[PDB]
């Protein structure tokens, strides 16, 4: 276990799929890594390697390649493949590599024991790594080192937010910032839907929902505040905020969105 | 006549608020306003009054003052107040100078009406101002110029995005952009709720929420797609995601949204 | 594994039952057979026989002759026959034949053992066969070809529309388009009940909602759009069909099309 | 009252809309009428001209030309446009020419006040004008001949289906033609959701979802059947249809269309 060189370090991705472009998007415009230091090779799909080759990246024939050229490993296939890309490659992944998981669903105990050795960490991103604002969570396997871990942070805060935590949180994790998407996805139609019932545009419903939302959750992310105490702050008495908030207190919204993680995290749990 | 000009221009703000700091701070950031460039009043409040001085701006002692001294009055009162200041100031407003409300709920008829012309624009913005994200909307009194348009455009779009619309959309307006953040932080103490629900840290789940929240927002401002195919891009084949959302049309998520909106908006009618 | 002569295959039914003629009609009136090229044996129904007959095509005495004469073998008897059909007929299947089974909820695992061989396509129609608009879907043996493939592609293209999928997915399939044309009939029903409610001659209402329910469709198949943009595009702001939309999300519609597809699937997988 | 000459009438469009645009495609592609034989005029955007000039149709540089040359004019402005369109225009509407509004929620008594006479056909299409499956009904002005008709008939027997009914039905009729493709198009989505919900793949799901609403609509249109009796030809004993349309009828799914359609046309009269 040879500390990973900070500033110097090479990157590889085996899978060139979204996610991997996204991750290689943002280290490079944060200036964390520079293309000349990232490398990924190509499989059944023509279609990536223009996608790596417009970044600067080399594009590589094969795995076992990314692997000898790379200090840190990132694992960026659909999970269902990963046991045989991993078992495939595991005569490279000495111990002087760090290996990183991006797969969802794929446990840590499964990760270690596929390549022989605990010098891995597992993040689970979101979707929301495209625009660099994804939630991300790592956890950290018997040999990952603390330098280890910050150079992952340092990876991951390129494209959005990154937190740690135990291996036992994921399924809720996969739940609440893996899936949550969709159902702020489903929230911004239905306030379009719901401006359009009132009387508005299409194209202004949409627009303002969007930027309401997001500029909701800056204030949350910003402001220091409890979420009560924001709700608090924009419900003037009598008015208009606290008519609508009201409505959906009386639908039992909250608990609604409560339902949806707890039964997307069983759900994660079950695929397990 | 008298276009104001559009680099060097004062800007006064009648009542000296959250929203009119907002304001006043976002467009010194951006360059559209220097501090010397803005004056302001304060009624009672002396904590208001460093507020204003301490971001370089000075705080004259009567409202009558800051109206001569400025080319675009900005009145930020409450809005039960709006009508006795703007008659008190009546005299003052000359058809040289542009009159802006941010006032909610009130219409442009009655601006006009109370100012004595017709050289008025109206702004609906949200809370999201605090942190540049606002979601805001202005209408054209009937002597507004083009120019007069593009200026307050400048100035709303350094405190986030502004759009333009007829005045008789702001009910609808109000009971989305204007209400929407308050159901946005009903929604993320939910999620976090949910997060805990399902086993995670509290602390975890909220910053999760959160950011979760704000990066799906990002995806719908940026993405150029409709929230439909952001959702169909999040939902593989009977995934966790999938389950969350099914919970959530099991239950008539969408419409609830949509029946806040509607209520907010009538609340906004009946208000006005 | 001698590839079937594309323009020139000769086409046996086994099963001269609706489906089977739904399939001759098509394949007839496209031009893709002709009838003096099909054949199928009844075993006890000779009113089947004129059905057959009056089209051009011959009726044999016994399965095995349509066997014997047939390139290609389309088992189209009820489910729980098939088995004994294919065992009874076993010596005849001979790997120079193209096996096809469109029997509801029977695995391609099955059909292969029963047969003694790989060379076999499963599809699964539905009822708009009838009407040369079926949705239907292909699955392939371990021995079926392209060639054999793309014979079974322009053979089922002849009433609808024919997409490729895995096996496993068909449990799935049969609750979407197996099972969907009665909730269509069902929302024609109602459509018209509504109409009629509204205060509708009930003759134009009926006219009014299969024809509706078709062009929608239509516009769905052709556009190259998501429906929730073509939903978007009938939604005038505050006008008519944002208020219907608004009672179906109220209500919750969308989530109960969810549970009537995934009640239908597990359904078949319960029949397995 | 002169009769139209059927087989050389002359046919303007007035608002150059998608509408107009639907119909003269149509009117050319079946064979109804010239290139030459029709005109339109266009406002505020250049973009339209090429869409008219490439089927061959002139445009005129006014909306008056426009009437002067056309013996039928089709107005197909948005509806609250309409009045002053045809005040404008009225001097040149002499009563030897048929008019037709396409316009929703403008009724007969008000064209035929707008345009001082009675010759004049409200007929109101649908969005599925653009595949030429629109549900389209007409009524007749108190001046409108059989033959005006007849002529009307044909021309949107181009685009879809025509059926004629009283005016007092088109409230009824806006809420059901008009608006209910809006409430397919949920289906549609719904019923994909429904299939990704279990297991299948998106791409899939959808295809899968419009061919079975569009197989299922041809079964209604074309089989003569009462969509009771289609229920029954699919719902086979305890099979997978019926748990299906089990789930419908438990959650009230004919009640909530009904609802849908009750509800767009009482918005249709509250806006009329
Ligand atoms: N996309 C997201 O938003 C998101 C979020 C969280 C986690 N993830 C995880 O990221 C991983 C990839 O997600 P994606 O959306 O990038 O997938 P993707 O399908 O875009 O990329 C997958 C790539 O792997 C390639 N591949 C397949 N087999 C391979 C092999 N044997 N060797 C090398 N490459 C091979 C495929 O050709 C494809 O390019 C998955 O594990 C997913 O769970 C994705
Ligand atoms: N704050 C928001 O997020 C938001 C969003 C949309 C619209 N608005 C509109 O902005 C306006 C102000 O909102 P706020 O939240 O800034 O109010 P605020 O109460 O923080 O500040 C209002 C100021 O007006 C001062 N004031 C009272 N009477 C006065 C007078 N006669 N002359 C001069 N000043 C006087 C008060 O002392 C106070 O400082 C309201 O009309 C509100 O509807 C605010
Ligand atoms: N009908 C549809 O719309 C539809 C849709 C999807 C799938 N399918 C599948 O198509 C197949 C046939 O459906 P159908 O609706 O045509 O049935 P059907 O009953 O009309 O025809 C079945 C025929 O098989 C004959 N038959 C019975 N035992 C036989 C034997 N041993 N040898 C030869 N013929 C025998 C019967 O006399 C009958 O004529 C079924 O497996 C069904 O699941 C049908
Ligand atoms: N589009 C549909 O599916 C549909 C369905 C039913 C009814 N309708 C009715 O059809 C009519 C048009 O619908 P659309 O969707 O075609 O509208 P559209 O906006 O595409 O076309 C309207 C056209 O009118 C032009 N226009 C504006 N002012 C004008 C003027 N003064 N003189 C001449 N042209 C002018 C606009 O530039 C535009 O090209 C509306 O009345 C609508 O209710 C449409
Ligand atoms: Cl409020
Ligand atoms: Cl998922
Ligand atoms: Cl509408
Ligand atoms: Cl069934």
């Amino acid at each position: 276990i040879i500390p990973i060189p900070a500033d110097s370090y090479t990157l590889g991705f085996i899978g060139a799929g979204k996610m991997a472009e996204s991750i290689a998007k943002g280290a490079v415009r944060s200036g964390v890594l520079s293309p000349s230091r990232i490398k990924t090779a190509i499989h059944s799909n023509p279609a990536r390697r223009t996608a790596f080759e417009s970044i600067g990246i080399t594009v590589l024939s094969s795995n076992d390649d990314v692997v000898r050229d790379s200090n840190v490993v990132v694992f960026s296939v659909k999970p269902q493949l990963l046991k045989d890309v991993v078992l495939k490659l595991k005569p490279l992944l000495t111990k002087d590599k760090l290996l990183v998981s991006v797969a969802a669903g794929i446990k840590m105990k499964d990760l270690q024991e596929w390549a022989g050795h605990e010098r891995f960490i597992r993040v689970m991103p979101n979707t929301a790594a495209t625009v660099g604002e994804a939630a991300s969570v790592m956890s950290l396997g018997g040999a990952a080192t603390e330098e280890d871990a910050n150079l992952i942070s340092q990876l991951f805060g390129s494209i959005g937010k990154i937190w740690k935590a135990d291996d036992k949180y994921f399924d809720a994790i996969t739940g609440l910032s893996g899936s949550g998407p969709a159902y702020i996805y489903l929230a911004i139609e239905a306030l379009a839907d719901g401006g359009v019932a009132a009387g508005l545009p299409r194209d202004l419903a949409l627009s303002l929902a969007s930027q309401t939302v997001l500029g909701a959750a800056s204030m949350a992310t910003q402001s220091g505040k409890h979420p009560g105490q924001l709700k608090d702050d924009v419900t003037s008495p009598g008015g208009t905020t606290i008519a609508g908030v009201h409505e959906l207190e009386k639908a039992g919204f909250r608990g609604i969105l409560m339902n949806a993680v707890v039964a997307a995290a069983k759900r994660s749990q079950e695929l397990s």
